[PDB]
């Protein structure tokens, strides 16, 4: 489906027209990436066996993932102001998100996302385990402190949440446990959630993932495999369309349900004021 109507699409800039005709309308920009350790070995088949957050004079799957989606949503982002958090790294494991800048200070459009990436990456010492929990809670912050203005939180990850070591017998670990009970909770609010696989993977368990989460006021997360849709037979704007588009697809009929559900423009009352820790650098 996806590949039908990114066919004629050459643009970035008719994905964000198309997005619109669907009903999209004033929409913010929340970027969550993954520094866990797991990154200096996922590009063995799909980045040469360089890390995925290796830096250079072109830009690795972190940074292209970024430009697309920031050009993508460019003309819905009414302020530009976009709060960006890392997790993974040293400093905050599975346990919390780091913000780009002191005192939690938003990026102001995309290019500084990628700017202040490139300044942060070299300083990280890379970690683990995976959970979404901590960023997904932090956007539900930032969405409940906006006073309820509909976000998009885009999460950019190589590898899926950590499992348990008894999987096979139906047991969720913590990590699970946690980051299913924020993506239900996240439904309280107008937040749509995207997760960006890139890299390696293995991905397998994500093509069901969305449909096994618990009861949900509205659905509310959508899976994109960057680097399958860019190691497609494909011309390269074409390749990039049909990446903002599986990404992006699901985000208006999501808007609507906020509209619908009336959470648009107002305060849940119940979310924890999750604080974002320092970035640790220079």
């Amino acid at each position: 489906r996806y590949s039908k109507i990114s066919d004629n699409y050459s643009s970035l800039l008719q994905v964000s027209e198309a997005l619109g005709r669907a009903g999209l309308e004033s929409s913010n920009l929340i970027v969550g990436i993954d520094f866990t350790k797991s990154n200096e070995w996922t590009g063995a088949k799909s980045f040469n066996r360089k890390s995925l957050h290796h830096l250079s004079n072109t830009p690795n799957p972190y940074e292209q993932a970024i430009t697309i989606i920031g050009r993508t949503l460019a003309a819905f982002d009414e302020d530009n102001l976009i709060p960006c958090y890392g997790f993974g790294d040293a400093s905050t494991h599975d346990q919390d998100v780091f913000s780009f800048y002191p005192e939690g200070r938003f990026c102001n459009g995309f290019e500084e996302v990628l700017a202040r990436y490139r300044e942060i990456v070299p300083q990280l010492k890379l970690a683990g385990p995976t959970s979404f929990a901590p960023i997904i809670e932090m956007a539900m912050t930032v969405v409940e402190q906006s006073s309820g203005q509909y976000h998009v939180l885009v999460i950019i990850a190589d590898g899926q949440v950590t499992r348990s070591v008894d999987t096979e017998h139906g047991r969720l670990s913590p990590q699970e446990q946690k980051t299913v009970d924020a993506i239900v909770k996240a439904s309280t609010l107008p937040l749509s959630i995207v997760l960006v696989g890139v890299g390696d993977g293995p991905w397998d368990m994500m093509q069901e993932f969305d449909d096994n989460i618990p009861a949900r006021a509205f659905d509310n997360f959508q899976f994109v495999n960057f680097t399958e849709i860019m190691s497609k037979n494909k011309d390269q704007s074409r390749k990039e369309t049909e990446f903002a588009l599986s990404a992006l697809m699901a985000i208006p009929p999501q808007y609507k349900a906020t509209i619908e559900l009336n959470l648009l423009g107002v305060r849940n009352g119940n979310i924890p004021q999750r604080i974002p820790l320092p970035p640790p650098v220079q």
